[PDB]
């Protein structure tokens, strides 16, 4: 017995001022169920599938996302982006650069397969002019896409790199979207 509770220490974690129980809680049971808290703090310990699983209930949490205002948004929601981009960064392999410019055009030439029907270049470059569920079939679809070895040395280079910091700004407008 006697409290067999959390400690106010396990929702302290890598990023300042996100309240990692109550990320954990409010992702859905889906991927609370096959992930321990501690992976939410150290990506880079977890398989490619347990990050996807864990980015993919990112991306849901922050379509359905409280008001900006609300506790949970400023404890857990606000932080979505930057913890994206470190379970991205790690995916990835870890050598993003901030200094590359991501090649809209070559990342277009990507999604003709999955989102050809809509995407645009513009969409691409200016994210809040996409609807909520545009947004989110395209973070979807990056992470679908996302691998540990880059099977494309040049979609490496030119997109991948920069792929933490394009994603965070995609994820960004999502949670301010109606």
């Amino acid at each position: 017995m006697q409290d067999v509770q959390r400690t106010i220490e396990v929702s302290v974690g890598p990023i300042v001022g996100l309240d990692y129980t109550l990320l954990y809680d409010t992702l859905p049971e889906t991927v609370s169920d096959n992930i321990t808290l501690p992976d939410l703090k150290d990506p880079e310990r977890v398989t490619e599938d347990t990050k996807k699983l864990i980015l993919k209930g990112c991306v849901y949490i922050a379509y359905h996302h409280p008001l900006e205002t609300d506790t949970l948004f400023i404890k857990v929601h606000k932080h979505i982006p930057e913890f994206c981009h470190s379970f991205l960064s790690h995916l990835l392999g870890g050598e993003d650069d901030d200094n590359a410019l991501i090649d809209i055009g070559l990342f277009f030439n990507m999604l003709q397969p999955s989102l050809g029907g809509w995407i645009t270049k513009n969409f691409l470059r200016h994210p809040n002019r996409m609807s909520k569920d545009q947004i989110k079939m395209l973070l979807d679809q990056i992470i679908k896409m996302a691998k540990a070895e880059s099977s494309d040395t040049e979609e490496y280079e030119k997109v991948w790199k920069k792929m933490p910091t394009y994603f965070e700004s995609i994820i960004q407008p999502l949670l301010h979207k109606t």
